[PDB]
């Protein structure tokens, strides 16, 4: 009858062991509390997901299990089946799997069947699918746990757990849509309740996705389903954004934080097994197509998931996901992920150049939102988090209540001015800053550019002019260039020096404000401030980012936003000749960052070549545009694409938010030395117009 | 009786279409020339093995046929049997193809049945191993392949060739280093030539294990094997080097060049079928075997690989393999990859910093060599060569003969003193560029430093000191950072304008000197020279780099080279007070090139995390060291290492070289937010040395 | 962890079963004082490889065991495990095989699946090879050897050996050179340490090839290799030239003599099995391959490989290949295989 499960998200950290513990310990201790008798945790939690390349180090499968044992023998376990994540070897075969014990014994290790290798994911790298499904090995345990536990073997493979009352099954992370999943064949064999451990990073706006496809298969298979993920920064680019939950027949029971500042969260739910059982007998109480496959293997399990409490226990009621907008989906997951960078990093704060325009103030905005989820959460009683500001700003007995204050004590903006930017630029960075409260820095950069150019005719005995002052194509640029670079050496050297320079320990974080259109033209001048330390907006949508800073203007009272939205995006560092108005971002790249984003989405996610994408454009804007037309848009997007990638070899590690990244490190593997006449490509791409300018 | 076969190596470019297929063409016609019957080309040959993510686009699929269409209507490859690889996607799967054709007629398509799935190789990313041993499914060809070879389909899958005189096997890449190997069962089945087409990198001192491997195999089981490799870069930092061969009953017919600067290098051989035949009539445990072997699908082919050539056609005979010593290898690697980065990416030539040492010697050392290299290919005749200086240079005239004339042309050596530097530094620079015939810029960075600081001082109210002058930790450190990142800012100004104040349209290609070994530690400053545009030497050891420039002296002539080995390794940017001198990177790392090249290979190559170090040091070193100080080595290389890991994020893209580079974009994949305390890890490691000191 | 392991080369005499048994007690002994816990000697070592038409005659078979059961009552064995080679009849068929004995007790014996028959060799006169792939038979013993070891029978054929540690499984000489050998399948279903007793012989330059092979082996496959081979001149035209080494994924840690007036010479390595596995973890097509590959026949083994040496028991370091030179190949063989005759024909000298 009535059961009581927990699942979680857990801000796990890559190798970071001690942690990881304490982590999954602090959740089992807490659904004990809440009446838990079965516990469900991400995937990999022992280690972290997110180890990469250590994990082909045997290290990691030594101190995983050095883990397990420390939970094995640890009091808080007991009387609660917990299913944890780590890698184990069987046989000289490297899988990633459930380890699920109860009461200093391992039930099942069960392996993962269906591994990522999509985008960010490349799991084929270090593990392999069990393969031998419906089937089970006696895996021969470590000196180390046997000696604890009392066993010589425990069953490895693909199998369910029978308590006395009901029927456990296990479905990892992408297992769930993956074709033929397990929860079909679990369903028919009868499994109750079904563990899935995730480890999925954030994807702007594709949240509901999870939610749905769970929710589908509850509805359409009858069951619980628990669902457990990561949540926060494990050490590298992405947010896991655990959006654990509890589901059954269809309806949600627990929903879990997308984005929070909690190290541990725990979701539980009281639900009456029989439920599911008429719910199943509602639907089809028969028989079904005449299948006779092999059944799963049956884990007996002496235990009794309800346990009396039913005289006092509250069924829990079904309840709605509610959904974060795409501007607080913004507002949200790169902030939290700023606080555990910087909290891991160990470091005394950010260092951002800020330059009175969109970009770099959506990344103020995003610190604001970061100090102000801190002050939310200390608020709370969070202690980890007040025990975190407290480390980092140095000063024990503080306690951060006002945003604006804890901003200070953590952002440095910088504001660098050329021979030429505007008094107004400055005037907004200087505005944008007072009213957030970082400690602002304005400065101007010509006397460093006077130097390095007098350095350059004093050895070559040419000066160069702006194109204004009737300098060549190329003069001109590498002014630009220059006075771009000089910023970027003097951003690291207050990076480095500035929190000196006030009197304080330590140094900051650099952050930069690509954005990830632009990145895929490679509109950037390469080691300019492009590249910094992090870059948090690097993964966002120019459109998102203007729609995310006007957003910001209510949420956070900033009336600085508004000059800063309503300023045209020009790029203050040549000289205007008379009669002309400076020349926008849009014009010089050739393209509206509208069609630069289509560009993006068709290459990427719509995994389109210059002639696919010249066929798919041709029809969708055929009223807009003729096929010559369009052959142009795309030529020129080709060939600047190709042209300027290898800046995207060396450029800063970005946030991930869309899935359209031309991020190289992982998401996007490409050449980075191209032909850029795309010779063959184009030619097909002209018979094709030629063919159409044969109509009338 | 006699077949003359025919296998090469291309220097193929990833989507390069229009190319890829002019270099496929020239080297059937060579074959063709040479009396061959049978034509194997390398990997991928159509598409380019390196089109990582192009993979998914089904243009790179649409192209490659467009390209195959091409070759079946083509008259240079009537009466010669042409092996040449692309993608092919079969009922909506993607694999890894060779296409055998032959006077316009499919013969088969046969998928890799192994995938590579390490270093720098990843693919599974985009394709499926076929997985039916032999067994074979009908390909239905596309409407276009049809209409011109007048087949509606062709076989797919695991099959052999059979012809009038002879049996025809693939063997693709990889599937020659898997265990249970298709050169097996395929030798025992009477397949008596294989064919294998190779896509894999250069590694230094590695060529010799493809060599022995190919020998053994043939040896073992007789049979004729040939082996096709690209040759060149395909657009990022491998270096194919084709060691293209042709072997027979464990002897070699044809040994291809591991560098050269040749588009297209053709391999012939004329053997005796009989050869083979009698070969393996003497084994006796084979033939036992092979009287009960199960049996390949084979494709009946109305052809005869030995013609009317027989007549006194001159049989090949056996050859030895000649290696490169490992210096050698270093001189023809990266020199070869400098060359095809030049050409292919348009640029007018290199710009080096130069700063008298070692690393930035031996870039200067490359370069010299490749131009050598040139020099030498023109004086061959190679036109292709000829062209593309000419085209570098702009001048349709132009013939290089002297090394020294070529190398002022394309490289630009840049030495750039502070007010530390040495004057002994400079000299030996200044000496090296005029040894080599590079254009030599001599300048000092201190205006544009002092200008820089003054901005600093300015908004500061604060300057800061050198560590002789009494400044502090950070504040020497910042300083010494500042000049280094200024020297950047320097480098792209005149990698950007120095052309032009010469009077000569272009640009430069920055080139980095960053080693293997200190990008491992982090031990540079991030954006400093370290970061260029690409870095011939960055996966090369501190003490290959030595080795390398010692055996540059006498043979490139270069004495200026005695006095940049023999001089202490030092960075003069700091002043030193007096009664001091000035300190050796070596002991600013806090450990040798040595230990730290042991760390590194232990550490990639050996899979070990610190505790897992710590075990295998403390037995390598139990002489020289003791545990107490073993475990503060491993403490402090790992907690330098992963404070600095973030460096290697947005590093220069370098040739690959040594299996043990820290490289994160492809083969070392790594978080870099790390826990730098390791405390767990550690911890075991001072529970070891306690239980080592108590006992004994 | 760290695994102890030995391999020998003897210069063993056809027929001298006296000598032959001294020379394989010397081979343990200095085995057990260098720490190793598995010991594996030549190809038919107990009788000498080159004992032709004696192998047709039951007084080698018999005498063969006479050596076993002396080796198997000898305080010298206790503690270590020993593969050793003899010619058996087993169900009236006659093999050359392994007999794996520890501590007075007959583990497994190991016969040959393919038989050298080309150039000097022609097993095939004497011997059959054993043609069931991954199966057992029950041998039964010899009343002699019943007595000493109180066992009644032991498992006859292709089986691997299973310690509390480790796999050990055997590959006998020719078994290498064969188109599907044994170290397949055998790596695939999981066995770490790999033993070959060879009785190959010299052939001016062809060393490199053994040599290549074995290394090539453990680069492909993972995993430690053992090879043993006589040395010197077991009574005719011949002389075995010992290119006994040690190698583990690719890497050779031990070079035995090629030519040399040593009647025994014993080489030992401590390896970490963990290397092995770490090895072999990162081959994503292995891997495949290795989770769907058909197992061997057990025997368990109430033995651990890696003991309580493990206390700073130094890791053995890789090692370059030295080689000889055409002319000090020349210098040094027909100099060895002439020592031996004079002393071993009991002449005085030579004209
Ligand atoms: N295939 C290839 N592989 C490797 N490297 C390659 C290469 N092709 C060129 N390169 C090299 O890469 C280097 C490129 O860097 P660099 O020479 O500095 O010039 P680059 O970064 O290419 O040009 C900067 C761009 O930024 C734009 N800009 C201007 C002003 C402000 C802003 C702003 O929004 O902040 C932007 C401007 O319109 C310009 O197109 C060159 O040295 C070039 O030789
Ligand atoms: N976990 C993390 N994730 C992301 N970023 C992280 C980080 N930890 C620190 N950072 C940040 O990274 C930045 C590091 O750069 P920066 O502050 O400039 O300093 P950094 O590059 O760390 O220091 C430069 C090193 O170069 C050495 N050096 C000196 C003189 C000459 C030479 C030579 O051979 O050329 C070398 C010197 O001994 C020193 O250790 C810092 O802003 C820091 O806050
Ligand atoms: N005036 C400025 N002050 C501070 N940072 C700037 C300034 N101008 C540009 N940046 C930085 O440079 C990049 C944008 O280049 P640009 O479009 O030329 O303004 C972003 O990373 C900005 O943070
Ligand atoms: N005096 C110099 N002149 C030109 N390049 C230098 C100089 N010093 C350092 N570099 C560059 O900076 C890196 C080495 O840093 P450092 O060890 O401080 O000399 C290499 O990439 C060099 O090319
Ligand atoms: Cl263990
Ligand atoms: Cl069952
Ligand atoms: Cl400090
Ligand atoms: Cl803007
Ligand atoms: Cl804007
Ligand atoms: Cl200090
Ligand atoms: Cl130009
Ligand atoms: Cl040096
Ligand atoms: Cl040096
Ligand atoms: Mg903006
Ligand atoms: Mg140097």
């Amino acid at each position: 009858r009535k059961v009581t499960v927990a699942t979680c998200a857990l801000n796990q950290w890559a190798l970071d062991f001690e942690g990881n513990l304490q982590r999954i310990l602090k959740s089992i201790e807490i659904a004990k509390n809440r009446g838990a008798r079965y516990r469900l945790g991400p995937e990999l939690e022992i280690c972290g997901y997110g180890c990469w390349d250590h994990y082909y180090e045997s290290d990691t499968l030594l101190h995983s299990f050095q883990v397990l044992a420390a939970l094995l023998e640890s009091p808080v376990t007991q009387d609660i089946i917990c299913d944890v994540g780590m890698p184990v070897m069987h046989r000289n075969v490297r899988y990633n799997c459930r380890v699920i014990f109860l009461n200093r014994k391992i039930l099942l290790i069960r392996p993962k069947m269906a591994l990522a290798n999509e985008g960010n994911y490349r799991e084929l790298r270090w593990f392999t699918p069990w393969s031998r499904s419906r089937h089970t090995e006696e895996y021969f345990l470590p000196r180390m746990i046997q000696d604890l536990t009392k066993q010589e073997t425990v069953p490895f493979g693909d199998a369910v757990l029978v308590t006395w009352d009901t029927c456990i099954g296990s479905e990892i992370c992408e297992e769930l849509w993956t074709p033929h999943s397990p929860h079909i064949d679990m369903g028919l064999d009868g499994v109750e309740i079904i563990t899935n451990a995730s480890g999925s990073h954030h994807v702007l706006r594709k949240a509901n996705t999870r939610v749905d496809l769970v929710t589908m298969v509850t509805s359409k298979n009858g069951g619980i389903y628990l669902l457990a993920n990561q949540k926060g920064c494990d050490g590298d680019r992405l947010y896991y954004d655990g959006c654990a939950m509890i589901a059954m027949n269809g309806s949600v029971f627990a929903q879990g934080s997308q984005f929070s500042l909690d190290d541990v969260e725990v979701l539980t739910a009281t639900l009456d097994l029989e439920d599911v059982r008429s719910y199943r007998a509602e639907i089809s109480s028969r028989n079904l197509a005449a299948s006779r496959a092999s059944p799963y293997p049956r884990v007996k399990v002496d235990f009794a998931l309800s346990c009396h409490e039913d005289l006092l226990a509250p069924i829990s009621e079904p309840i709605e996901w509610k959904y974060h907008s795409p501007e607080e989906e913004i507002s949200l997951g790169p902030a939290c992920w700023l606080w555990d960078f910087l909290r891991r990093s160990q470091q005394a704060g950010f260092l951002l150049p800020l330059s009175g325009g969109v970009d770099s103030a959506a990344t103020a905005c995003l610190i604001y939102s970061m100090c102000c989820q801190v002050c939310e959460a200390v608020r709370s009683g969070n202690e980890e988090v007040l025990a975190d500001v407290r480390t980092i700003v140095n000063q024990i007995s503080y306690t951060p209540q006002d945003p604006r204050d804890l901003c200070g004590r953590i952002l440095t903006t910088c504001y660098m001015a050329s021979k030429n930017s505007s008094q107004e630029t400055c005037t907004r960075a200087r505005e944008l800053a007072q009213q957030i409260g970082s400690h602002h820095i304005s400065l101007n950069i010509d006397p460093a550019v006077k130097a390095v150019m007098g350095i350059f005719s004093l050895v070559t005995g040419k000066s160069p002019l702006f194109a204004a002052h009737g300098g060549s194509s190329r003069e001109n640029l590498a002014l630009q260039n220059v006075q771009a670079r000089i910023r970027m050496v003097l951003a690291y050297l207050f990076a480095q020096l500035s929190l000196w320079s006030r009197g304080v320990h330590g140094g900051l974080l650099v952050l930069g404000s690509a954005n990830v259109d632009e990145s895929l033209l490679g509109y950037l001048t390469k080691y300019d401030c492009s590249s910094a330390d992090i870059n948090p907006i690097g993964g966002i949508s120019k459109t998102d980012l203007r729609a995310f800073v006007q957003f910001c203007i209510q949420r956070f009272q900033l009336p600085a936003l508004q000059s800063i939205l309503l300023a045209p995006a020009t790029a203050e560092l040549e000289p205007l000749a008379d009669g002309q108005v400076s020349q926008t971002d849009e014009e010089d790249m050739g393209m509206t960052y509208a069609e630069l984003s289509v560009y993006g989405k068709l290459r990427k996610v719509a995994k389109m070549g210059p002639y696919s994408m010249f066929c798919k454009l041709l029809g969708m804007w055929r009223h807009i545009c003729t096929p010559r037309q369009v052959a142009d848009k795309v030529k020129r997007f080709f060939s600047k694409y190709s042209m300027n990638r290898h800046k995207m070899t060396t450029l800063t590690p970005a946030y991930h938010a869309e899935n359209y990244s031309p991020e190289d490190n992982r998401f996007d593997l490409r050449p980075f030395l191209y032909n850029t006449s795309w010779p063959w490509q184009f030619r097909c791409i002209e018979n094709q117009v030629l063919q159409l300018e044969r109509a009338e």
